[PDB]
């Protein structure tokens, strides 16, 4: 079902790539590593369109095949916890990617309760963290590295199933430091870097706090692990007060996983399968 789109159909579907925000009449959902992301409706499906690069800038045939083979891998990585890539476009001015629109947005927006949405229950946050780990495991099982794990790249479908997004885009970008591992900051590429970033997301899930805040002590959310180990604060102090069903036992279970993930030595962190085990045992009975 993965196919190509005419750049001029995507133009119509996005109201001529209306860069205005949706709230004022446009189609802009946001912007990240590859500029504006546009919302549209095509083939009886609400979609998210992402403009990678310009077709003129893809000059050499090596750059053409560097993106063709890169998109082949993305289109093949289909899983319950991965955003489905519907297609692409190359016949026009810009190289585009068409993803399935996730109606509940990103985990980042729901943790901050953007647009008046209700806060996620602790029961849902556990199922979301488990699904995200299942999606990361699918990538690692097939020898892939996401390289850009963060709450903004964990989307939620109609049933609040976790859908990892933007896989391979960081790979194509090299062809947001608050989530990156120490070895990732130094340029090292390893699936153990994803485990570290997933640990930061778990802290966001527990606290409902963003990974970085300029007017906050500490500024980086990953630094609160030092406050817990030094007995300056407890995990109970940081628990999202907007939850109504949190229990200290399972919360400390998820924090124990987040702690192991945030080991500075990449060999001390568990693999994604151990993360799956601990997250599944967290809700066992
Ligand atoms: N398929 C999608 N469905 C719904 N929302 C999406 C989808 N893809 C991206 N978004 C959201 O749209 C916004 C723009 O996406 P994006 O350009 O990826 O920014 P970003 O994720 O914050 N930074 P980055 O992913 O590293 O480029 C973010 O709030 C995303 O969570
Ligand atoms: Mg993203």
């Amino acid at each position: 079902r993965f196919h190509s789109f005419s750049f001029y159909e995507l133009k119509n579907v996005t109201n001529n790539f209306d860069e205005r925000p949706i709230s004022v009449g446009g189609n802009k959902m946001g912007e990240g590593g590859f500029g504006v992301v546009y919302k549209g409706y095509v083939n009886n499906t609400t979609v998210a369109v992402k403009k990678l690069a310009a077709m003129v800038d893809i000059t050499t045939e090596e750059l053409k095949q560097q993106f063709d083979q890169e998109i082949k891998v993305m289109a093949k990585c289909q899983h319950e916890n991965l955003v489905e890539l519907l297609g692409f476009s190359s016949d026009g001015d810009d190289l585009c990617l068409v993803y399935v629109y996730m109606p509940n947005g990103s985990l980042l927006d729901r943790l901050s309760c953007l647009d008046g949405t209700p806060p996620l229950s602790w029961h849902m946050r556990c199922k979301i963290a488990q699904g995200a780990a299942n999606g990361i495991n699918f990538l690692h099982e097939n020898h892939h590295i996401h390289r850009n794990i963060k709450s903004a790249n964990i989307l939620l479908d109609e049933a609040f199933t976790a859908k990892i997004s933007d896989f391979g885009l960081a790979r194509a970008s090299e062809k947001t430091t608050a989530y990156m591992a120490p070895e990732a900051l130094r340029g090292e590429i390893t699936p153990k870097s994803d485990i570290y970033s997933f640990g930061v997301v778990l802290l966001e899930i527990i606290t409902g706090l963003p990974a970085v805040d300029e007017h906050r002590e500490p500024q980086l959310l990953l630094d609160i692990k030092e406050e817990i180990e030094d007995e300056e604060k407890t995990i109970e102090d940081y628990i999202d007060k907007k939850m109504n069903d949190a229990d200290s036992t399972s919360v400390e279970a998820m924090y124990s996983v987040a702690s192991q993930c945030l080991h500075e030595k990449k060999n001390k962190r568990p693999d994604i399968k151990k993360v799956q085990q601990l997250l599944q045992e967290m809700t066992a009975s």
